[PDB]
Order: structure tokens, then sequence, then C-alpha cells
DNA sequence: TTCGAAAAATGCGAT
DNA sequence: CTAGATCGCATTTTTCGAAAT
DNA sequence: TTTCGAAAAATGCGAT
DNA sequence: CTAGATCGCATTTTTCGAAAT
């Protein structure tokens, strides 16, 4: 932390969320905006029938609920669900604004938060329109073997997550996932035994 | 609109004819575009040279944002012109020194990136929970309430190729052309060459 | 580090 | 022709809280 | 400112 | 099973720019 941070949440409400809560429900009334002081949450949306597809994964120094600020009556575009425990700032949009009207670097690194984001989301449309299932698997097991939460291996890089995560990922049934994970690895491409992934050749 | 001719008064003015490409996807991101007339195509494309339109952009929009947070970053886009179009363009560089003066400059800039991620978010759910036929039908509707559309006796009428709506939802342009016939089969359209009128 | 539920995740497979 | 979604249960595998170290 | 005949672009095939 | 992608071309629309009154 330094004296930006301290001045910033000063002026905010602490909060602290346990692991699978919700921060916050699609459709509700945006009037406040949060900052990931410690923890990382996911970013989804469901269909009609509750199916899950995940947009992305926040951390800490990540701003979340930022959609609604630029202009009232706005409804919560998705959850936001903890992956972790979570300690998390809140403060009114319009307080915001009077803090954005003392120092504007604020606004800065929210912008380019966003920016960052809508790269990633196109990408992922390019994704769902361009690749077959195998093909989103694949890449998707290569870029989380590549986070910084990923483990080292001998073999390349070790991850935890589920068949239902990575469906809620790629946008396929977790019948799907398991199948073609049993391909990838008698193809030798990957390693699978319960939550535990190895991802060869990625080094 | 004090700021908005502040604004202008400091960038350079280009026209570009209706097809022709203003941005290529892979190059370097250098400098800032406002339409102030006309109207663009963003999209992107395979390896195999198949297209997917990512968003219709018009007057007032910015485009050529996302390069501008960080260094060294590529258009992550292709942007094509639909219409004919009259454009403002700005170094990033310059643009910097802009937000210095006048912050409410990054104000307007950061309201549209925050409405193009909700509408994208919107696209990505519609890509993975909906079958083509509720594509193309969410397409049809939404493209029939746009200021563009025109008025006719049984609701509304628009004007578009098979292919392009092909390029909208993910599909081959075979597969919209079974899908209308069905549609048309079941009374909710009726579609003669490119022109579709939406019953209402 | 440990251990026994508790609860979560997984395999199924011809249509 | 090629890809995938389904569904009800019985089995695995993982998580969790408190003892044991 | 209407009309018209190419080029160009778009569409249907439809069992696999 | 249900949903969609594919391919080689002849045929059906659209788009355009030049010619007229
Ligand atoms: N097209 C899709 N088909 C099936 N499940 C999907 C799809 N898109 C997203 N999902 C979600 O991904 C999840 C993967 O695990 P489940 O099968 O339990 O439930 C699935 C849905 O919630
Ligand atoms: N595509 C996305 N990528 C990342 N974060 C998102 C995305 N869509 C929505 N969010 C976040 O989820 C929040 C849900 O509430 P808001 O709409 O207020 O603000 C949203 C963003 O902070
Ligand atoms: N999954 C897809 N299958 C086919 N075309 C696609 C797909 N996703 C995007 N497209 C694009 O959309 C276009 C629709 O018409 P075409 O079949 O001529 O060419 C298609 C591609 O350029
Ligand atoms: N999902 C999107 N919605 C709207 N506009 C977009 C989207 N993705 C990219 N763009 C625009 O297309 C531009 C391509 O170049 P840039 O990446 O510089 O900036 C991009 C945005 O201005």
């Amino acid at each position: 932390t330094d004296p930006t941070l301290e001045w910033f949440l000063s002026h905010c409400h602490i909060h602290k969320y346990p692991s699978k809560s919700t921060l916050i429900h699609q459709g509700e009334k945006a009037e406040t905006l949060y900052y990931i002081v410690k923890g990382s949450v996911a970013v989804l949306i469901k269909d009609e029938e509750g199916k899950e597809m995940i947009l992305s994964y926040l951390n800490q120094g990540d701003f979340i609920g930022e959609l609604g600020l630029f202009e009232e009556g706005q409804e919560r575009s998705a959850w936001v669900r903890a992956k972790t425990a979570c300690e998390v700032a809140e403060i009114s949009y319009k307080k915001f604004r009077q803090l954005i009207q003392v120092n504007p670097d604020i606004l800065m690194r929210l912008s380019a938060q966003m920016a960052r984001r809508l790269q990633v989301t196109s990408e992922k449309v390019g994704n769902l329109a361009f690749l077959d299932v195998t093909g989103r698997i694949a890449q998707t097991l290569l870029n989380l073997a590549k986070q910084p939460d990923a483990m080292t291996h001998p073999d390349g890089m070790q991850i935890k997550i589920t068949r239902q995560e990575i469906g809620q990922i790629v946008g396929c049934s977790r019948e799907t996932v398991g199948r073609i994970l049993k391909m990838l690895e008698d193809q030798n491409l990957i390693s699978a035994h319960g939550k535990t992934i190895v991802v060869y050749g990625t080094r």
C-alpha cells in the first residue's frame, strides 16, 4: 500500500466476503463501485436454465461494478462471485465522481482495466465463432498453465480445475470436456487425474 | 459542445469511401479516431478468412481506443467503412496531452468503452446459449428497431444479405438461407432478395 | 501435516 | 459427413474443520 | 435527374 | 438423435456508371 491507496480507502467502506459468496447480482440497480483489496473473483452470466458462462477472473487491484458508473438507471450486467476469501472496498458512484475531480488518475486506471477486458472478451467471441471445442479447450489449458497461480512441473506446468469449470469457460458440457481430456491424454499432450491437470510441452 | 469543438480543433480530418479499410488488424496502434459522420463495422477474421462482426459504430463514436492504455499494443480488429465516413484522427501522444487540461474528454471515452463491454458480453452469452435460429431472430428484430429501419404497412423493413447475417451470428450463408425460409414458413418474416420485412 | 464424513465432481453412451 | 447435448445414479475425488504433532 | 445493360455480388444445390 | 458445415457452378439479384431530355 501507499499514500494514494490509503487516501482512496479512507473514503470507502471495507467488507470481507467468504469463498463462494455473491458480491454482485445480475439485474440489480447499480449505484456503487468495488475495488478488490485482497482475493479473487469470477465474473459470470447465465441462461434461462441456469447454465453458466465465465467471462473473466478478476484479482486484487481490479475494480468491479464499474459499468454502471457512466449513466444512471443502469443494472448490473453479470454476477460476480468470490473465488477465494475476499476483502473488498465499496464506494458510491456519487462519491467516486467527487474523488475523480480531485485526482483524475483514478479514472485512467479504471479505463485501462475496461480496455483490457474488452480485448479479452472480443477474443472469446472469436474463439466461440471460429474454434471447435477441442481447439477452445486446448487454448484454455495453455492459458491457465501460464498464469501466476499455476505450478511448475518437470513436464510443463500444473493447474487445478474441474471439468465442469472448463465447460463453463469454453461453452460446452462437462461430459464433452471429460471425453476430450481423455483424447488429449491418449495423444500424450496432457496427463489428468482428478482436478490436477499437467499440460506438456508448454516450455 | 465547447469540449467537442476544442477536441476537433486538435485533430486531422479524413474521409473514407464505403467498403474501404480504416483500421487493419495486427498493425501497431498509435492513433485514435472519432467518427464525425458515417458508420463502420468492426470485425475479426480467422486463418481461413471467415469473418465475424463485433459491432457497428456510428457518428459520435471513438475507434482505435484500445491501444491507448498500454505500450506496444496491436489493433485488435479490422474496421471497415459501411457508408462514406468523415473521421477525426489524433495521435495517442497528443490525446494524452488533451486529457491533462480537460479529463472530461477521457470520461466520454470511458463511457463508450463501458457500453461496448456490456454489448460484447451479451454477444458472448448469445453465442454460448442460443442456437442459430435464436441468434438470427434476435438480430432481425434488433435491426428492425434501429433508426435506419424502414416503415412498412406490415411492420418494419430492412435490407441485408444472408452472408452478412451469417457474419453477425456466426454461421454459414447456406444455414442463414435455410433458416430465413423456415422463419417465413412460420409467418414471422417475408424475404425477397435482400429485403426482409419483420412482421409486427 | 492428519483423517473421516460431508458435498462436489465424474462417468455413462446410444440417440 | 462431423460435432456435441442429453439424463438419473452409483462411484470417485475433493474440501473442511478439529485433533494430533 | 430517370432509365438501362452489362459486371459484380449473392444465392441455391442437398446429399454427405 | 439434432444441429450445422461443405463444395463446384449455373442461375438469380444488386450495384453502377454512362446516356438521355
Ligand atoms: N453450450 C453449452 N452447453 C452446455 N453447458 C454449457 C454451455 N455453455 C455453458 N455451459 C455451462 O458449462 C457447464 C459445464 O458443466 P455442466 O454440464 O454441469 O453445466 C454446464 C453449463 O452450466
Ligand atoms: N466481459 C467482462 N469482462 C470482465 N468483467 C466484466 C465483464 N462483464 C462484466 N464484468 C464485470 O462484472 C460487473 C457486473 O456489474 P456491473 O455491470 O456494475 O460491472 C461489471 C464489470 O465489473
Ligand atoms: N462457424 C462459421 N461457419 C461458417 N461461416 C462462419 C462461421 N463463423 C463466422 N462465419 C463467417 O460468416 C460468413 C457467412 O457467409 P459465408 O458462409 O459466405 O462465410 C461465412 C464466414 O465468413
Ligand atoms: N468488441 C468491440 N466492440 C466495439 N468496438 C470494438 C470491439 N473490439 C474492438 N473494437 C474497436 O476496434 C478497434 C480496433 O483497433 P484498436 O484495438 O486500436 O481499438 C478497437 C476498438 O475501437
